[PDB]
């Protein structure tokens, strides 16, 4: 489960990669001009073989340079260098390697090339690719979120705005309402779930602008990228113009393309979020991305009712910490992950009847979710509805509940060698319904 | 799910791996005397990086050697080849290529040292692995079965034999009964089910040996290769001694140790059973091996009663059909697989009683297992049983059944993005009770 970032250089060669079964801790250079080979050790002493460096001429040879990473305490987090001309072939001149306390280099030549850096935080370099021959044509990484980590890139645009904007969802990214005439004014999104995030930006009563939509098929179709530009509009630096890149098509661009562009070459990602500022208009913007091994997750239940709307929660990392709101039947449920993604409440809508607040709290990973069982029912107050009466939650190592009170259909799943990745139901008043993402452990 | 055969050569320099994502099409090497160096080109173009030389000497280039396999009417299924001393250093210094259609090579001197030749069938070489630095200290290969195959080893022993034995299991080998003196008699084994295999061997009415058991516990531990020797006895060619390798540990030697050794040496394996020929003796044995799965699998169920003896069954490559014989419920149930896998028959102990077959067939793998759901209530023969009374299975396109007759509980999973790769419970003169093994898809 990896992002793909790049490759930067030329589009020759062969591609190669290099996925570390353990942190890389060295990386093995030779330089003259340009680089004219790389290769990689992990920390089990490793090593991923030799691209580039194939001529047959003998001189070119470049001189060793080895770079050292002191896994655990740091670790590579981006690369920097820049690409341009050698011997007519488009390949790599110059690289740095960056970490969490200092970065080496470059290496190589520093003059006459197109040069090029990543905006990307929060990240941990699990493998490199690129392109390969006679030379490094091209060169990119693989990352993974530092533990409790989620990646994000950007953001880009401008320094002002007064309202600063951060969020990440625990299903998928569905629609995205843009306002826009030549720059972008504001832009807002929904969940899976219908749940909302902002009107970011449209502070201007003069110039909110002209509606457009997004709209994604989640069956069919997943948030992977964006791209845009940003420049002056009124005086100020903002964003211009934005794409939505899918694994299907290219939405846009709204608003109209100007100033500086931007985009991210990344594969085997999924958007879950957007960071930036906004004011009058949109300042600036980033995307939070998790890797999809979007091919992957078993379903189970949903059990309970037929009554309210549909939901889900997918943790970025590991469920934490569930609250459980509770009565003569469940209320609400919500969760919590390792890495700070906090769902929305499910179910308490009416306030006349929320219940009790009950927290269940998981030492993850050395303790995590399992299983859950309970029963539904009827439950009254001014209708009838058919709801999640008692619920319980069982780990590896306890089994937290129960929680409500048990009405006559219960339901449990006799479940082995798994463990719970997300949850999913309906709720509007109450939990009318709950069941469990699983995957094998 | 592969399995890693080898590395053959010198323990100097560093591990590398190599698995393609495509076939591999292409093989690189340079030759002087050893095999300075190598590298992969798989269908797509993807290529590995070179592994090995890293020599700063000059007339240690070597010739450039491409070998290319002519996919998908040509495939590569193993290597031969040699290492000994090169200055010193113990490493590759011939290789040849084995494919489907013909041989490559030799490349190198073989005139030199230790030969190797590894006696594997129904392979495919999907990946290399060895130990490289300034030369190629060592290689072996990553393999996974030909479609509906299953991978072999040896057989090991001497050419004849009156008995010829051929099985695989489809839970894994849980005992293993050998009578040995100075040679191996006879060989049986059981399954995880208690199902026994054979007794191969010990038809001298003069000389039957002394019984051995190994019991593996198949929650610490699972066989994955043996060893042993074979040589002379009596004026026969046969095994001598045999060894039981384990993740964990070496059961034996049984026997004695007399005329050639022989060893496999593989990682990733679960031993799936045994072929070979006996007679008096054991003359030679060679084992089955299938890939102990990257992927892990989860476990539901079992519903119905508690009486009975424990049985399960996971499919080689994925399920084929199923066989039952319920009436008023249900007295046994079987099922066979794509690679020729046919389970035991679980339950159907009464001569008297059996039900009316039924024969159901899955169009795997365009066509595969989803759940299953049955009933378990009271059945009456002679005395009263809690065994499954009625029983269906759902796949992707279809459901199939009920067989017998539906009971006051159902049990069913509301499960979805599952394919079951295969079933356990309890049986006896009935199926008492049943459950499923699944993955995501």
């Amino acid at each position: 489960g990896m992002i793909s970032v790049g490759p930067w250089g030329g589009s020759g060669g062969n591609y190669w990669s290099f996925k570390a079964n353990h942190a890389i801790t060295e990386i093995v250079i030779h330089v003259k001009d340009n680089i004219k080979s790389i290769s990689f050790k992990d920390a089990s002493g490793d090593i991923s073989g030799t691209f580039g460096g194939k001529d047959p001429r003998e001189n070119e040879k470049g001189d060793e340079k080895k770079i050292k990473i002191h896994w655990p305490t740091e670790y590579l987090k981006s690369i920097s260098g820049s690409y341009g001309d050698y011997n007519g072939v488009l390949v790599i001149r110059s690289l740095s390697f960056i970490t969490n306390l200092t970065t080496y280099g470059p290496f190589g030549s520093t003059s006459g090339g197109e040069s090029f850096s990543i905006p990307i935080a929060d990240s941990v370099v699990v493998g490199f690719h690129g392109r390969a021959g006679y030379y490094l044509d091209a060169l990119g990484i693989f990352v993974q979120p530092v533990p409790h980590g989620t990646i994000s890139f950007g953001p880009w645009g401008g320094p002002a705005g007064d309202d600063a904007f951060n969020f990440k969802v625990g299903s998928w990214i569905k629609d995205i309402i843009i306002y826009a005439d030549a720059a972008i004014n504001s832009i807002a999104f929904k969940d899976a779930n219908g749940h909302c995030y902002g009107k970011f930006g449209g502070q201007d009563p003069n110039d909110i602008g002209v509606e457009k939509k997004v709209e994604i098929d989640g069956n069919l179709e997943h948030l992977k990228s964006i791209s845009g530009t940003y420049g002056n509009y009124k005086g100020f630096e903002v964003v211009t113009s934005l794409s939505f890149i899918t694994n299907v098509t290219k939405h846009g661009p709204f608003g109209i393309a100007s100033g500086t562009s931007f985009s991210i070459p990344i594969e085997g990602s999924l958007v879950t979020g957007f960071h930036g500022k906004s004011g009058y208009y949109l300042d600036s913007i980033g995307i939070y991305v998790k890797p999809r091994d979007v091919e992957g997750s078993i379903s189970i239940g949903p059990w309970g009712g037929s009554g309210g709307d549909p939901w889900s929660y997918t943790a970025n990392e590991g469920i934490n910490q569930i609250i459980i709101y509770a009565g003569s039947n469940i209320k609400s449920v919500a969760f919590k992950d390792t890495s700070g993604l906090d769902s929305a409440t499910f179910g308490g809508v009416n306030p006349k009847d929320t219940g009790e607040k009950n927290t269940v709290s998981i030492n993850w990973p050395s303790e995590y979710l399992t299983s859950i069982s309970g029963t539904y029912g009827q439950y009254k107050f001014k209708d009838v509805f058919t709801t999640i009466t008692s619920l319980s939650f069982t780990t590896n190592l306890a089994t937290y509940g129960p929680f409500g009170k048990a009405s006559a259909t219960s339901f449990s799943i006799p479940i082995h060698n798994n463990m719970v990745v997300g949850f999913h139901g309906r709720a509007g008043d109450y939990l009318d319904a709950i069941g469990i993402f699983v995957k094998p452990d």
